[PDB]
């Protein structure tokens, strides 16, 4: 052929050996799309089931997936730092998450509202990217960092929407009433104005969700000297492992990493 | 915070400016998705339907998409060479084209086939990769490389399927038939034989798909002097541009491409 | 080997196939370096000399370089669309240029300057970056972009140190003197205050250097399609042609560069 | 002015934070430098001198260098994983370090060869790689790494030169003699055909040369937390601290590498 040349300027990008990969996915415009249909504000529990069960479900095909958190229209997905899902590539490991979150999304959203059929200007669609990490401190920390933009996030949400739904306050009034706060005084807002009790919320909506794979008889075996059917073989364990859901603290729960070393290695 | 450090690993890559983007998608393991649903061999019409109609959803959703080609289970989109959307971030490219074919495809599917439900082990997902051309000749390569692999492929699969059909062989007797093979050998064994004449097979099973934004009073008044209100009138332009589908070469048809000027700029 | 694998860490960079290549090359601390060696301000003419001398014999050893621009402690190098220099791996050209200036400008120092032997903690080192240009338009306008860089700062420069130098102003008062001005201004203050004529500076002065490969028959002849021993006569070609120097206008005299359409190819 | 926007097209490469980087250079075509200027063989004691020097002085000048090893023509530097020089631009760093060098090679080879003038034509270049490291097990198999080649290649040309110089053959037979060996084949062709004891070679021809940065009181006083003025003092240390030379195993020796613990952060 004389045009199949044009392969040669495609340029791959494979991922540093040996480093923990981050995989965070985020919803596109999904301001609009949450308005569109007609989220429950400021929460809605079955939007955020609906992504859950898209997670675990991607998660549950994919092995090297060890940790799964999610808040709002976001999560991210740990993958272990020798994970040789095709060859390390950023671009099959984006593209395929992405796609990925966006049909699993669009599967179970007809399952949980089957009364809402999607309209074709407003599909469910999400971004990836991927991160480097080299040290398990700095995904303790970008976990943390997640998990505190969270309950910001949430923090903030719960106030506003209930000036506006309590003290019949417009958006812009919900707005100026929040500029200038912290968390003690949208709290106090909450309570005393709103009726509304911040630390009664769903542990959901204040902590996030965890997805994690849960092994039961893991010795530290995983190591660069063995090979072959042994890393076969740890394939086909860490793919007949069980995932569980919680809504905790990761941030200063230090117990609850330190009793999952499969997450470092 | 103390956590928020971690933004700093993150590392964005912008495509060199004033180079033609080509970007491609194609589907994940859709030999075997095409088993799983189906399909009619060696094409399956409604299929591609489904294909065609998500791709021209995309471009017209996005005006800088200037020109796409289809055939098999992939799609490439040419993206003007000015391009800035999402400030020609490969990452934001790339995931949104794969999650916008998945979810296009997806809306599309229960369109054309209400009676063939998703199942949710066999979703279509998708790739992407962006590619950059530094020149309009390599475009024009670049096409030609995909639709001559359209011609030798549909060729391959028109010979092989009807070899089995009609003949009675198994997949292994027709591949074996057919190893040591060129295209007027197939040719001649789909006549001879078969009893089928290749040129009359549909012209989109032969061409494969183009789909090509027109505009009518076209003047290359595109250059980076004029700005302000001339590029957002132009940008206002080019999205209420018509789409029109063809199936016909490209390859060697100059005139084709000479005619459409905004190809090029 | 049990440690050979740490090879797999190496990530290489190769540019993009068919893009024009600057490499710029600036001089690391030559200001600190010009007042150690007490250079004559506000241009050393054997200083200049030393830097045209290591770019002309760098040029001549790489016959893919087609056109060198210099001034002040900088050089910038075009690299042939076509080159394929170190397979283009970024890592090899820069490192490789960085390394050819310091030594080539060393050895000439000791030429140019047998009575100013090198002190060890002031040897001449540089830089390099590699940047990509898609158009020949981008590469006039780069060149463009550092003469006009050359001529803003040779008349700051000349009105500076006549400041000092005539009118035995403090370089603070010389420095305060000039903040707020244009070109215009610029030029007066030299006429009136300082009775300087700025035209009759030297034109290497005013305009920078160029260094540019010449060719007597040259004919476009340059196609992917010519190949083998072809291509081969072509660098024995370009090696063996006569590199010549200029003081001039590169920016607006288009009648310059089209006469030399070699560069462009 | 509207030549400016050339400088969008240029891409940095900031190299991912807290890992560790090896910057490894190379002498550019020292076979032939080596030749030219008639390097004693199998080493030539005043040569690698040369080298060390160069490294010495280099690694003084730049604290975040923790460590080096050289052999033959090349030079391996370890840069702290904190290291924020040139803010871990990789095009900063190995054209820096390429240039750095290529010049103090040329500094100390008038020191220690006035006898032997360089040639413009054969001036000592250096290329220059950065290559991250994310996990400090991979810099002790680097430098394992690099001294069993040293090893290999010296046992080998010392075996191979006393062939050709003890017993007059040519380079082919000594050449094919050595075909098909190992290293007690080596040693016993040197012990029972050479006279020659390869354990009583010097220790810097056998090793390499390990050039170390040493601290007396060191405590992993590094932190993420601690910062600013913490931070001033600590660089000052660094700075004033003392290089010292081994030409020691370094591959073995654990007690080695414990005993200095600030070579992993
Ligand atoms: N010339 C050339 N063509 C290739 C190469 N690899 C794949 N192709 C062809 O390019 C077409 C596009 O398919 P791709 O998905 O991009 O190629 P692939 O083999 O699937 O590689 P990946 O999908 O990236 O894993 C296919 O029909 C392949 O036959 C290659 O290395 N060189
Ligand atoms: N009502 C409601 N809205 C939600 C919920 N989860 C996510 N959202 C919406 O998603 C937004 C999350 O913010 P971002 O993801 O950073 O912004 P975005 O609108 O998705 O736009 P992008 O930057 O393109 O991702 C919130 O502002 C909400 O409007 C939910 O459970 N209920
Ligand atoms: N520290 C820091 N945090 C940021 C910055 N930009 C965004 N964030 C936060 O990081 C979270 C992740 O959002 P992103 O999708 O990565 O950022 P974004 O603003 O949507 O920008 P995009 O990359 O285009 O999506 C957001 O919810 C922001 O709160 C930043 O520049 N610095
Ligand atoms: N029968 C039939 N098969 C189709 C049709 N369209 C696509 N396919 C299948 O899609 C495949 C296209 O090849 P690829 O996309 O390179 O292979 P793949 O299965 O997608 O695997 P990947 O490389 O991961 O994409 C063919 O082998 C076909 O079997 C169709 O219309 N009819
Ligand atoms: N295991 C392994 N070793 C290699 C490979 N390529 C080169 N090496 C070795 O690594 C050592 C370092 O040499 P380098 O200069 O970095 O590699 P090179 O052969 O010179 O190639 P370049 O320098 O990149 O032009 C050499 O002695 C090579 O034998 C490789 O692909 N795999
Ligand atoms: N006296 C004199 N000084 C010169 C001459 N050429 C270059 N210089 C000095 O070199 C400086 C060049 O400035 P820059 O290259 O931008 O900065 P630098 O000092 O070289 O250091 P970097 O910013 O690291 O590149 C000028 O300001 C002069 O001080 C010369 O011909 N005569
Ligand atoms: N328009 C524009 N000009 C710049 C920019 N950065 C530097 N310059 C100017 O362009 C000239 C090119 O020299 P550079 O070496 O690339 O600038 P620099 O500040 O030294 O950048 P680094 O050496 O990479 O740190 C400099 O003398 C600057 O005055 C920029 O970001 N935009
Ligand atoms: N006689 C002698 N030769 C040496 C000495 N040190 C290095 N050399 C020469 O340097 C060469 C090193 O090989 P390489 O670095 O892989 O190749 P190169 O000649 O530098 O060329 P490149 O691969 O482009 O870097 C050896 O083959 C030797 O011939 C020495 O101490 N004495
Ligand atoms: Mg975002
Ligand atoms: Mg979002
Ligand atoms: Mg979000
Ligand atoms: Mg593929
Ligand atoms: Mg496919
Ligand atoms: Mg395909
Ligand atoms: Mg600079
Ligand atoms: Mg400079
Ligand atoms: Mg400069
Ligand atoms: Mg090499
Ligand atoms: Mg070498
Ligand atoms: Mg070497």
């Amino acid at each position: 052929s004389k045009y199949e040349y044009v392969k040669l300027f495609e340029k791959e990008n494979y991922l540093l050996p040996d480093t923990y990969i981050i995989i965070r996915v985020d919803g596109k415009g999904f301001h609009k799309f949450s308005q569109f249909y007609e989220f429950e504000k400021p929460n809605d529990l079955k939007a955020l089931q609906v992504m859950n069960s898209a997670a675990e479900k991607l998660m549950s095909k994919y092995s090297d997936v060890m940790l799964a958190y999610g808040d709002s229209d976001e999560y991210s997905f740990l993958l272990r730092k020798n994970c040789q899902l095709y060859e390390r590539r950023e671009m099959k490991l984006t593209t395929l998450f992405s796609s990925l979150m966006s049909t699993y999304y669009m599967y179970f959203w007809s399952q949980y509202f089957p009364d809402k059929p999607l309209h074709i200007d407003h599909l469910p669609n999400f971004d990836a990217r991927a991160v480097l990490y080299p040290d398990f401190k700095h995904i303790r920390n970008y976990f943390s960092w997640r998990q505190v933009d969270c309950h910001i996030n949430n923090l903030y949400n719960t106030t506003f929407w209930n000036l506006v739904l309590k003290l019949k306050m417009t958006p812009q009034q919900a707005e100026q009433r929040l500029m200038g706060t912290v968390a003690s005084d949208k709290n106090e807002i909450l309570f005393k104005e709103c009726g509304v009790n911040y630390n009664n919320e769903s542990e959901m909506y204040k902590k996030g969700t965890i997805i994690v794979r849960e092994f039961e008889n893991y010795e530290t075996e995983d190591e660069a000297e063995l090979s072959k059917r042994q890393v076969q073989r740890l394939e086909k364990k860490r793919k007949k492992a069980e995932l569980k859901i919680y809504h905790v603290d990761i941030i200063n729960d230090d117990s609850w990493w330190k009793s999952r070393p499969w997450l470092k290695d």
